[PDB]
């Protein structure tokens, strides 16, 4: 009732907050990051600079929040997922933290709905399967303990991944 899987483009989703799979610089890149910036327009980058200027690099596992410009969302939460390196560099934790701190920021800003892409599973090369496990476990356990956020959307770029989530979800 509170967690949903949707297949498509995260930039098209009308929710309170859209989550960006960013990198420490916060400055832009490709994948979701590029899509988001493109969709949002220049205001997003202005904003990310202001942030950067104020707290420097966003460390891995942490998150920040900014305005959303032209996006149908109200804000964008930029989180820094870990780069995959075999699984013996505390990656699973860092990925967890990325989801967690994202959620906390959503809540702290009184936002009721949030959309997540599949953090760290593209360029960063996180095994698609383990990641989804963490994403789903972390988000689920969190929303269990908290009123906010009310709604969560797992946005999946393809059908393969979507089914993954779908199953992992109803597998508990
Ligand atoms: N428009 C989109 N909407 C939803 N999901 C998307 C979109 N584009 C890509 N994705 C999904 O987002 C996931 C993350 O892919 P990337 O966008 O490449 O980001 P990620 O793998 O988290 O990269 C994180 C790492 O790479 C650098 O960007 C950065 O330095 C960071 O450490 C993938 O599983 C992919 O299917």
């Amino acid at each position: 009732t509170r967690i949903h899987v949707v297949q498509g483009d995260i930039t098209k989703l009308a929710v309170d907050v859209i989550v960006n799979a960013a990198n420490p610089s916060l400055m832009g890149g490709g994948g979701v990051d590029g899509a988001i910036h493109r969709a949002a327009g220049p205001a997003l980058l202005d904003a990310c600079l202001k942030v950067r200027q104020q707290q420097g690099d966003c460390p891995t596992g942490h998150a920040v929040i900014t305005l959303a410009g032209d996006l149908p969302a109200k804000a964008v939460v930029h989180t820094v997922g870990p780069v995959w390196r075999g699984g013996e560099q505390n990656e699973d934790q860092l990925l967890q933290d990325a989801y967690l701190n994202s959620l906390r920021l959503v809540a702290a800003n009184s936002y009721t709905s949030v959309a997540f892409p599949a953090i760290s599973t593209g360029v960063a090369g996180y095994p698609r399967a383990a990641a989804a496990e963490i994403a789903v476990k972390t988000v689920s356990e969190f929303i269990t303990r908290h009123a906010l956020p009310e709604q969560v959307y797992f946005v999946c770029y393809d059908e393969e991944n979507a089914h993954l989530y779908e199953r992992l979800l109803t597998q508990q």
